[PDB]
DNA sequence: TCGGTAAGCAGTCCGCG
DNA sequence: GCGGACTGCTTAC
């Protein structure tokens, strides 16, 4: 087999390494490399190397890695530009993998951890670790096993073994449920002391090192405790057995706000699962605890238990036991799920890189580019000092508000990478400027042609046509690989909603699954044997169909937001390429394409119409249109359609045989008008909406930009058996909205578009009659929470004090003194709630840690305090209100003169 | 929250005869 | 009470 690196690693003069070998082997080699940087040199002089620019280049071999650091220094006293990759453990894996990197995952060492820590006075701060550590479980992805360390004499209490038996039986038999998938896999060892505990813990890491380390919050919790509480009782050499090159480094991360440490871990690639889910996951939650993530992907129930955690070893030692275990089950759970390892993996090695760099997309393009250049023989230009500067983005059309009864949206494909394409975009495909004209010309196309020979933004700047740029190389092949994942995740979604119909009608019978690749379209023989199927079997595939799209649009997803990120690095002053020349050539160019086909596809149907001056484009944003289709369906009429399935037919052939070609010449001619390099402006259907066929739904509304609501029928090209509720910007969509809200306001919405008014009318009277039911939880409010300290005075709050920060200052009085209430933590989440007049807290707001109930304390004078009316009146009255006038509705009954009778 | 811009709404403070 | 200037937070792209 080819082989590939594991980790790599620059420690003074020397590179580490950790790889798989030919045989698929892992080894570790320490070298030596000897780096290359450059610099310019006389124009006659045989060179083979040259910068992005075509000048000469002399390559400069160094004795070792520090005497080219150095010389980078001496090169900035003189005031000369050092080319090169600067960062020598790229240069080194590109050295040493000078081909596309085939690697193989069940080689690579997957270690997830978790640990507990009993603590009576608080949270066991990891950089103080003054706590015993009282269990590890680390599951091995190579070995396939749960390895449990067990803590049963503790200055917090000795306690008996933990009982697999007891572990695997349900919770109605006493047990802990522990899923019997991973009862054998469990391999269970207690220990009378703690230094044995660590001792036998760090041979274990000896044997078997994790390449990537991953768990819930390891790299800010779980990481530096145990390196520091291997630190406290062994000496700091011994600490340093958690890095394979024995080697860490205490690293600071800061904020604007702040700072936090963790531990590098040299030799190993830290992918904390909470970071990835951020990064990966594009969901913004209301908690990032573990029990709240696993609730959400997995439908799993919270791991219940009583008393506080400070004191759950001591009464339920088995109980605590489980849960460590289960809580690292549920994070392999998640990622077979979401598949955001597999993710990681497949980007690093494609760019060639540390795996944890994953994270950085600019430190992600900087090695993309230096290997596709390195290709060639060219060199990369130093990294520049820049100062930040603001820049423009997107045009937002302003949409008049008002509901909208039919609907067809239309958006371009991967815009700004398109953008990028088109017009060649790339630091060395600079090829000058033209005098710009005001943005309305270009887009009315009243401006004098740019150029006669370079590709143009109206920003001004044009481009070289000969030849593409390296970062419109680049960028294709990763749109290439976007645009197949994309195309498995669309199929798994038709898929998915030929299942849905078939349950409509299962059949009473005892059968199986079929076995089938879910990213590819049914065949026939499929659908047959489908509307033959038991609704176990259905609901079996459906799940199974609705996995293979969560892992296609991870994949996807996850590539597009890569290649978006090359455009916004373009405008990032730590970027190697940073130059706002280019970043506004792109951001100019979208907002050129967006009105110059809004301008067309109002020609077009005008003209289609017979009409003159009216406005069929209602809305859009950034690369998308929407599109009034009240008149198409008119000149039909409602009479002639067969049932709602009809019109969707209807209006998708206008769209597909009338408006996409219309639409694609209006792009030619601005693509000639620009005089571009490639026409890639693809702008296709997305989104039919418009209410039930004989239904007083509205079909859709806008409030304003950003803000909108849509019954959708077919999405980009996926026909939905139950309408779907596009809802953009909305309170049903902010993560600071309370779940029973954003719920209700979902159903007044879903009654709007699909029902009409007086349905919206019945169901608001309803909820206004039962919320003060609700469960607390349900109807908090939910808030980031920064600078507790900045408005802090003396326990209350400061001028200008927000909101939730005062909730915070509130409930920090009512805790105070006691070191086991739960603390709010800066810069994390809390629930908020009003309080009403009077109450004891002596404010009119309440916070605590979100995703948790509050500490028993004041739960009571809480519930009891509760400001019902306020709460209704601020988070769902008020944005009702706002949908509603939009909207040209009442959500309640106005007095006729019927009520006479 | 270590890792592009546009723009919405909540809330504070204060004006507005 | 509503709006503007401002901060804070959160979305849509
Ligand atoms: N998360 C983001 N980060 C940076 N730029 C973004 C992001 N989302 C959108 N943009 C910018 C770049 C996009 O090309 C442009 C239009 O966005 P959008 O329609 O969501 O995606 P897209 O056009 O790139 O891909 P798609 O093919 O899925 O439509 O707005
Ligand atoms: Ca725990
Ligand atoms: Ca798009
Ligand atoms: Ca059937
Ligand atoms: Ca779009």
């Amino acid at each position: 087999m080819k082989e590939f690196y594991l980790t790599v690693e620059q420690i003074g003069d020397s590179i580490f390494e950790r790889y798989i070998d030919s045989n698929g082997r892992e080894r570790t080699r320490e070298v030596e490399y000897k780096p290359s940087l450059f610099a310019h040199c006389p124009e006659s002089q045989a060179t083979k190397y040259f910068d992005i620019y075509g000048k000469p280049c002399t390559r400069k071999l160094f004795a070792n890695m520090r005497d080219a650091s150095q010389w980078i220094k001496r090169m900035e006293d003189i005031g000369l530009e050092a080319l090169g990759m600067d960062d020598f453990k790229l240069a080194y894996l590109s050295d040493t993998y000078n081909y596309e990197i085939k690697y193989d995952h069940t080689k690579i060492r997957v270690a997830n951890f978790d640990i507990e820590v009993t603590s009576p006075d608080g949270f066991p701060e990891p950089s103080q670790a003054k706590h015993p550590i009282d269990a590890i479980t680390h599951y091995d992805s190579i070995d396939d096993r749960f390895y449990v360390f067990d803590l049963l004499n503790s200055p917090y209490g000795n306690v008996e073994e933990w009982s697999i038996e007891i572990a695997a039986k349900l919770q109605e038999q006493g047990g802990d449920e522990v899923p019997s998938e991973i009862i054998d896999k469990i391999i269970y060892m207690p220990f009378d002391n703690e230094k044995e505990l660590l001792m036998e813990y760090l041979n274990f890491w000896q044997q078997k090192t994790p390449v990537i380390l991953t768990g819930w919050n390891v790299e800010s919790f779980a990481i530096p405790y145990v390196y520091n509480r291997i630190k406290n009782i062994f000496g700091e050499s011994t600490a340093k057995r958690l890095s394979p090159h024995r080697k860490t480094r205490v690293k600071v991360i800061e904020n604007m706000y702040g700072s936090r440490e963790i531990i590098t871990l040299f030799g190993i690639s830290v992918l904390d699962y909470i970071d990835l889910y951020k990064k990966f996951s594009f969901t913004n939650q209301p908690s990032y605890s573990l029990d709240y993530i696993s609730e959400f992907e997995l439908n799993v129930g919270k791991l219940k238990y009583d008393g506080p955690i400070s004191k759950l070893r001591e009464s339920n030692h088995q109980r605590y036991i489980s849960y460590n275990i289960i809580a690292v089950y549920r994070v392999l759970q998640i990622d077979a799920k979401r598949q955001f390892i597999n993710l990681s993996l497949d980007m690093g090695y494609y760019a060639k890189i540390q795996i944890q760099s994953v994270f950085s997309p600019i430190k992600t393009w900087d090695a993309i580019i230096f290997n596709s250049l390195k290709e060639q023989n060219k060199v990369i230009p130093q990294g520049r000092s820049h100062p930040v500067q603001p820049y423009p983005g997107a045009f937002v059309k302003e949409p008049i508000p008002n509901r909208y009864k039919y609907v067809m949206s239309f958006d371009l494909t991967s815009l700004y990478p398109s953008i990028i394409r088109q017009v060649n975009i790339s630091p060395e495909t600079i090829a000058g400027t033209f005098k710009v004209a005001p943005l309305h010309d270009y887009i009315n196309a009243v401006a004098e042609r740019p150029s006669d020979v370079y590709s143009c933004s109206p920003n001004g700047m044009m481009y070289y046509k000969d030849r593409d740029g390296v970062v419109p190389t680049e960028i294709t092949k990763v749109f290439n690989q976007r645009k197949e994942h994309k195309g498995y995740m669309l199929a798994a979604q038709r898929n998915g909603e030929i299942i849905k119909e078939a349950l409509h009608n299962p059949n009473l019978s005892v059968d199986e699954p079929l076995d089938v690749d879910y990213r590819f379209d049914f065949s026939d023989e499929i659908k047959e044997k489908i509307k033959k199927l038991s609704a176990k079997s259905l609901n079996e595939m459906l799940f199974r169909a609705q996995r293979t799209e969560v892992a296609g649009m991870t994949a996807q997803i996850n590539r597009k937001a890569l290649i978006n990120g090359l455009a916004g690095a373009l405008g990032n002053v730590w970027f190697r390429y940073y130059d706002l020349r280019n970043a506004t050539a792109i951001t100019t160019f979208g907002q050129m394409a967006l009105q110059w086909i809004e301008r067309k596809v109002n020609e077009y149907l005008n003209e289609v119409c017979g009409t003159e001056g009216e406005a069929f484009v209602l809305y859009g944003d950034t690369d998308s249109i929407y599109v009034s289709a009240d008149k198409i369906i008119d000149k039909v009429g409602e009479s002639k359609f067969r049932d709602t399935n009809h019109w969707v037919d209807f209006l998708d052939k206008f769209a597909r045989e009338r408006m996409e070609p219309a639409i694609d010449r209006g792009f030619r001619e601005m693509c000639e008008y620009m005089n571009n390099k490639q026409h890639l402006m693809f702008m296709d259907r997305e989104a039919i909406a418009g209410p039930p066929l004989g239904s007083k739904g509205i079909g859709g509304f806008w409030t304003g930009k950003k803000r909108y609501a849509l019954n959708v029928w077919d999405m980009e090209g996926t026909r939905y058996a139950e309408p779907k509720l596009k809802i953009m910007g909305l309170e049903t969509q902010k993560s600071s909205t309370p779940k029973a809200v954003q719920k209700a306001l979902k159903e007044c919405i879903r009654r709007m578009l699909q029902e009409g008014e007086e349905s919206l009318q019945e169901y608001f009277k309803e909820f206004e009659k039962e919320f003060r039911q609700l469960n607390y939880i349900s109807i908090a409010s939910v808030s980031s929470a920064n600078n507790i300290a900045k408005y802090d005075v003396g326990g209350f709050p400061g001028p200008k004090c927000p909101f939730h920060i005062r909730g915070i200052l509130t409930y920090n009085r009512a805790i105070k003194g006691n070191i086991d209430a739960p603390q709010v933590v800066e810069g994390e989440k809390v629930y908020v709630l009003p309080l009403r007049e009077g109450n004891p807290f002596g404010d009119k707001c309440i916070a605590w840690p979100s995703g948790t109930e509050i500490t028993d304390l004041i739960k009571d004078d809480v519930l009891h305090w509760m400001d019902y009316t306020v709460l209704l009146e601020k988070t769902f009255i008020k944005p009702l209100e706002g949908f509603t006038s939009a909207a040209k509705l009442d959500y309640e009954k106005k007095a006729s003169l019927f009520d006479m009778f």
